[PDB]
DNA sequence: CCTGTATTGATGTGG
DNA sequence: CCACATCAATACAGG
């Protein structure tokens, strides 16, 4: 179920994604860092049959000053669109933000410390249903 | 032929 | 009305 070549062919597609050198240092830096973190991606997310640009989405969220941010003012509409997701998925936002909890929030908070937790699950609270 | 894991999409709530 | 959240079906691989 966890093979390296099953992530290689995962991760392959990030890289062709397009030729942004950047883009590969995050990739590259991605994989590497999270080993840091002890969550390591075994299967990128994958949004309309296609891999999620983990680098793409990271700049938006950063572009906000913090993912925080975009939950207290929903910009994640400008991370769904500037990324040109299908209208086909409606847990988009949600899926890009609880994907981007687990793998990118050490990246996003651990470099960059834009936020902390506790505004960040307070911030889900504050949108997740009172019940 | 079956079973397990990961990912996508429908409908409803609140201002 | 839209964006978001909860729950369920499908595709691929081993035998």
């Amino acid at each position: 179920g966890w093979s390296f070549e099953e992530q290689f062919k995962q991760v392959r597609q990030l890289y062709e994604i397009n030729d942004d050198p950047k883009r590969k240092e995050f990739l590259d830096d991605l994989f590497s860092f999270m080993q840091k973190r002890g969550t390591p991606i075994n299967r990128l997310p994958i949004m309309a049959k296609s891999v999620l640009d983990l680098y793409e989405l990271y700049n938006l969220v950063i572009a906000r000053g913090g993912l925080v941010d975009v939950i207290n003012k929903k910009l994640w509409q400008e991370i769904i669109k500037g990324l040109h997701l299908p209208s086909s998925i409606t847990s988009a936002a949600l899926t890009l933000r609880t994907q981007y909890m687990k793998y990118l929030y050490p990246y996003e908070c651990e470099k960059k410390n834009l936020s902390t937790p506790a505004e960040l699950q307070a911030a889900i609270d504050g949108n997740r249903r009172e019940g």
